[PDB]
């Protein structure tokens, strides 16, 4: 996974992906895929992105009807899902919004317990 | 493939991907993305977008060092490089004129090879 | 602390350093080091001293990773570099009054009987 | 050095860093320490840096004052604070670009052949 | 080649060299020298950068007239030839020109062999 | 190396490189090149010419892990040493500084002993 880690190092980079524990499960996300979609017109580059993406998870999902080989397969499932909603929360909030939201989530996850205070404000469908 | 045969059937859709005869193997396509990546400044979202899609291929090059499963495999990854490849042409040429490459592309590999003639050159690329 | 103790007499001078229990551990303190180093735009002084005051805490890390009391003796100086890297960040993020504000009250909120603290301070808003 | 690697690219990037046979001993660069820090008579955040950097070498010169990896370890860690210690006493004894610049000449001198070096460059003025 | 790979790891790299498989045999490539040095007028400091490369190459081929030793500088002739030959394309063509006409090339050279088409044409000489 | 000598006879030819002996040893002159290329961003053309020269000496340097042959790379090593110095003092001191300091050191060289003086003063970091 080296290529991603020459991103992280790039000057003007912001993570958009929000940690494993925090991204719904599968299926559900998907859900969200279809609520978009299907109720989008004018077709824009960045649908077929997430048409192209979202696919992929069934793929590997109609797989589990080795273990080891298996076992990747399921890690891929997360991270997968984890990049597939990123988008999903850019497309609600915009893209400035999640940047902000995603940095105090960190924070509020990184500090000691004692002193965290409470789980930040989730941005608005604006 | 469901989603994506709904965006395809969208009014505005513009189809980018070439047919899987002419995309390169997928450790040439690989070094492409290192030098757009490695050469580029004030990061834009598209290069993380290409970026982790990389980091999948290469997962699944690494879990291939069961039959259903090795095979099934092999067919993500070409068309994770055919997905991949078609983004670098975005970035070189463009995309409105990736649109008339490929359905260049179309038209003379749909017409019968009697007359096919010799087959379009890519466009210019983006200055 | 001699040194130290030749700054408290001075007029504009402020004790920079959290409690030892509210910093975490070091692994993620040089985490955020990064994000604030790649998120900056220009260059100023401070942030050149930033850098080479984590680089040393990665070679104490890699040093560490009859000798028991120099092995405890490096622990104590990873720490103490962890608040002081942990400081700059904070101020950075929040600011150096809020800190400084939000510490005294936090410190005297503890001190407090437990039947009558009522509800923790306000954690300063990331501005 | 992977924190300097992230340095450099900036614009307004500099080598805060003597050769090594170029500064003193240890005991020599804390002693000047103590002679900026008295004559100071107000008060900047720069020196409270300065003073807290000083503090930990006193801290290993006493710790330090199968074990000898780490004893040796113990010896690079002050060799390399006292570098960037006795950058900023020179730094602000002459000035920055002084310095940089005479680093140079002398730099360069002491590479030409003995045959056709001259006189050693101009040592900066104290002001 | 750490030198040349360090250049290649950076922001706006351009390569101008074509593959090993294009470039002309060292005899060729030097009669364009005497060409272009003998007509011309005003010299210019690249002149003479070419000018020594070429009296490199032709020292090797003089010491041609041990295998190690033999093997590797028949490498470094190839290199040489390259790295002169791709410099007078820049006297031609121009840079500019250079750029987008090797970089046709790669492309051209990675498509596979059954779709790769005609090779793209060098482009107009400088005026 | 007839190829020089052509150059050499041209109209409006200065001179770029040092005598052998004010030339330095090589790697001490390996050591600017690093201290360049590192220290220099926005790559430009000159800065391939450096890197695609130095790396030859390491590979000449590299054989010394047949004799009057092997004395053949020893004099092209000093050869492009002298050829890679005048760039890094044409970096420093630019182009028109270095002509008129290599010029005054011919004189100072060519002149008998008895009426040199003093050694000519090397240009300043300007």
């Amino acid at each position: 996974g080296t290529f991603i880690e020459l991103v992280k190092n790039m000057k003007g980079y912001k993570e958009l992906l929000l940690p494993m524990e925090m991204v719904p499960l599968p299926a559900v996300v998907l859900k969200h895929v279809k609520l978009i979609l299907t109720s989008q017109k004018e077709h824009q580059p960045w649908m077929t992105e997430m048409a192209l993406k979202a696919d992929q998870c069934l793929i590997h999902k109609a797989t589990l009807d080795a273990k080891p080989l298996i076992e990747a397969m399921q890690q891929i499932i997360l991270a997968m899902t984890r990049e597939l909603w990123g988008q999903i929360q850019r497309h609600h909030y915009g893209i400035v919004q999640v940047e902000h939201y995603v940095k105090q989530i960190t924070l509020w996850q990184d500090t000691p317990q004692a002193f965290r205070g409470d789980q930040p404000k989730p941005p608005s469908f604006r």
